[PDB]
């Protein structure tokens, strides 16, 4: 019902699971659970685990680590070898599941050796997703994180760099470095939400459509900058990032049909 | 002069009333009145009323309802039919006043029926309400915008509706009759434009012409959406979809 | 058929009429009828008439007279008051017919008075066809000309040559001298900013500007000057159509059919 | 002297008496056709305009109308260039086998109308022309582009194709095999882009990726068309529709 | 942790007992001024807002309101920067002589009210910097205190708008400051109007230059009535 | 009266002069006089002069010689030394007079030494030359009409202007500043901007473009900025007012 009741449903499961390990990504979803666990259970009874890996930037790792210390949490860096998994290494469509399976297996073992009763993630509307078990929607997380005074969290969602390569394409340290350096370079010009999709020698840039207007001034520099990172053709996706999201009634449903044809 | 002396006038006035009904919009002023009412009179002696009507979005109503709950108030919405008044429906320059009269009149009936001694609104030192006897206690205690921000800071209020809205009547020329259909279509258009990333927008109604007012510094970004906006607002029932070269409040 | 058979049918028709008044628009077809009238009948047996009215710009009229003088014809301008007809003044969807009816009537008055045996135009609804009602002859249509065959004879004979303001007004809007000037001044200002293909559509206190969409990007630097200029011409609101000049012409398959559906 | 070149050219045509002209609409072939018509008369000159999968109807329709605009008897012919696998496999010598297919059909046309030669607009890799016995009379008379433009002004030609249209195969990487469908896809895409007001456009084919080359100075004008172009080319069968940040070529 | 940082800064204030605070109205001085008020009480804190020609009246009138809003005893003071010959003739050292005039005055105010230190917002005593507050730590503790209102444009000295060697005058400073007030009012918070005698060279971040096209003619006519002959836009942008 | 009348007046005036020297810039006005002169007097009685100087571009000079050749004329280049006059060199509002004096002086001695009866130039509706188009009351409209009638299609469609206009009054021109300005406008023109001015303000470049082209120019900001800096400007800027 009200936010208070959903918050009370949250408190009740925390006090029932005496100790917990928090799977902490830095986003607002995990910021909420990590904060709530601390103030219901205490700094001595909650441990923060921030995964480190080759599929995420050193910046998202560094940022989540500082956010967890500054929430008063005792934080733990943990290091996963996703690219030693042939599904992930070869980016089959089922990569995402084996990568999560490697993930939660690590927290299973880590929670085992710190006395925890469950492993909590931050998923909303055998780990526990109390936000989902308390009927928290997106609107409820923002409100609760507002009333708790939390102000710092990943404003732009982090995503596994697998999303930038086609399926079947094998990921290499050269690949990822190529894609990560190109997205880092774009972000430095003022495009925080950006994807650089990798297509062998074509680099294919997705911007928020609202921003494409402002991007025209950086064409030549982006083109020469990304070429020197090894792309022959630097191109701009005319659909933008999350195409169809802002299309009118008729062209979002058509754009979905094309999205489903692949 | 001190905020302390002004907080005291306001507390004393609430203690004198014992039991109030609050006109709650979600803004900092009505958030400040509602939080002082709850801390002074307790949750059972305070009623938050949120008006729901055709002249404002359901979304904005939903926001005020949840904000009043987040403060720990007993909140009830009341639904007003402003279009029943022929001054409001025919949109004459006095529609503003007959609207407010219908609103304050409804609050008094709620207040009569729950035992409250007054209706409270959020007006500060910066008609129709005075005719109904509503009390503006921030204005009686000489609050300015900065004292509201000061007392909100001291009470730990950090969440209110940063954009107070205005009635959908502002989208229709004087003399234009307001109907349920053209109100909905105007509200849908502005909703669609907000979803594209234009927070400050107006779709002014001119029968078969929609005239879109945007901040001029945002028109450069808008071109990539011309054809989508044009076809979307046509499917909402405007024949021609245009953009005002004068901009927002041209 | 043959172009030879088409010039011959055309030559015979002119020889029969012996003296003609030609309705001269400056278009490729009426340039062809006028120059063929001259070569077959000589300058003394041909009168070119060019119509002037409120519904066309002075620049365009001065052009047609100058195009006809360059052909060596005896050219005459005539001034029509199209707004005298209540179909034209009230801008009904058949107002184009009543315009042509008023013009053919005046040409027929000119032709009677100068001794022409026919009125000629360059052609290839609520009643009789204005031409049949006026006795006008379209000899390129009798000679079965296509745009191609006209195109052959203009270069062949060695020629180089080439909308009513009412289209800026909704059906039913009454047209006045003031508001017609208002539309024409507005479009003239936009053309001077470098926008040759433009429309200023009249919606009482609203001006609605149609541009080719491929130019709307380069128009922004003029937004503010356009808005104050057209407001001083008497519009309260100056707006830009998001569909552009001819909405739906330059869309994809699915959205050009969507825009077509909405117009009905 | 231009008089001496014009005089050699008139003399050559008088001798041939009846000709077939390969007509592109360009300044060079417009001049050959206009000299042929003025020397031999319309009855003795045949204009041929080739239509094929590797060139647009718009270029073909326009050369057909330019040929009538000169007063010529103009005839269209359709070439099936993809019959030759050197053309179909898109090798660097594909233009020779295309050129060879073309002159071969022109010979067949002239045999059947009684012409003594095929004429094209070449002036001072034309091996295919030599193998078929075609004549380039602007080159035989020492015409350069400045003599062509001078005699065109002298004959008062003001209308001809300024755009020298290129074969669609240039939109496919060398070695990528050309099919009827992927040719249509590139032709429909480019036709749609030209119709929006971009005459100089290229859609480079990368299977499921369309890569659009525009002159950079037109990219600002293009912003209003992003969503329509993107959905139009996806409906032509491309998965991704992109714009090259480098511009045209 | 923030609670550890907050402790480091709470204890340091209790040491000093009486403080004088250099108050600019940004989130750093705002966070320092509130903590000082909450740790030492109103009677032991003096907020100084500086008034000069190198900054705007709006920045001065805003900081004075916000410090009172914060519940502090606020005192304006007026520095006369142009009486320094280095400032006036704008030498690449001018920043130093400007800071000498400023902190000298603050020491003069604090010595005369019996404070133990002048405090500022650098992240004089920079207690936020001593407690290792980072930009995120300042945001965290400000929202924790219920603070929502501070000046979100960090002002910059107007001398930067002038070439080295350009004698500042009351007129050219006024001229430049009004030009950026107008541009800021169009929706461009980060802007520089660089002074080149009869030429104005406008610096905008490159991501905003497209959004600016609609204002060219208005900005041109405006800044010319402010005395520039030629109004121009630096193709390089801000910085 | 009629264009056919204006043409005759111009043919009759040409038949009078018999031999003429024609000052040829390569725009539609100049091109039209040279064609009419050639078409009335023939190649042997017409002398096209194209002027080469530091105040105009080599690209425009090579083009005018090409078009005069293309039009069927015996074309003669000549090189003026404008900066050798100190009124021109110090860039005073009197400069136009001394430049026009130096120019027509060279043309008159050319015409005197080839025995023409008059120097002709392209002026339409400064006394050593005859403006036969202006004498026949030709307007820019009459020139286009008679030009297409003759099949003239190729000329300089951007009106060339003397580079001294890019410098403030009183700024002495040098071969270095001129080269600098000329290099800057050559570069901008190569990006797709035929009409541009790069106004010289010592260390500041003020680029003047037609306003309708300023939207299309954003894609070039960084390149123009870097290029014009290697030519010696410290600040490369864009006039908010645009061309003129
Ligand atoms: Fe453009
Ligand atoms: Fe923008």
């Amino acid at each position: 019902a009200t936010l208070a009741t959903k918050k009370a449903t949250l408190v009740a499961a925390l006090k029932d699971l005496q100790r917990v390990t928090v799977a902490f990504s830095g986003g607002i979803d995990s910021t909420l659970v990590l904060k709530m666990a601390l103030d219901v259970l205490g700094r001595d009874n909650v441990t923060a685990v921030v995964a480190n890996s080759e599929l995420f930037t050193d910046e998202e790792f560094d940022k989540a680590m500082s956010l967890a210390e500054e929430l008063g949490a005792n934080v733990q860096g943990t290091t996963l070898d996703y690219l030693s998994d042939d599904h992930i290494k070869n980016n089959t469509p089922d990569s995402w599941y084996y990568a999560k399976k490697m993930f939660y297996s690590r927290l299973n073992d880590i929670a085992a050796n710190n006395g925890s009763a469950a492993v909590l993630d931050g998923m909303i509307k055998g780990a526990r997703s109390l936000l989902q078990e308390a009927d928290f929607f997106k609107t409820d997380v923002r409100a609760l994180a507002q009333e708790l005074g939390l102000t710092n969290w990943n404003k732009v969602a982090s995503c596994s760099v697998s999303s930038r390569f086609p399926y079947g394409t094998t990921l290499t340290h050269d690949n990822i470095a190529q894609v990560m350096a190109a997205e880092k370079y774009l972000r430095s010009l003022g495009f925080p939400t950006v994807r650089v999709r990798f297509h062998n020698d074509i680099a294919r840039i997705e911007l928020p459509e609202a921003r494409i207007g402002d991007f025209l001034v950086f064409n030549d520099r982006v083109n020469r900058q990304l070429q020197s990172l090894g792309f022959r053709y630097v191109t701009l996706d005319l659909g933008g990032f999350r195409s169809g999201r802002m299309n009118d009634t008729l062209t979002k449903a058509q754009l979905a049909t094309f999205a489903a044809s692949w």
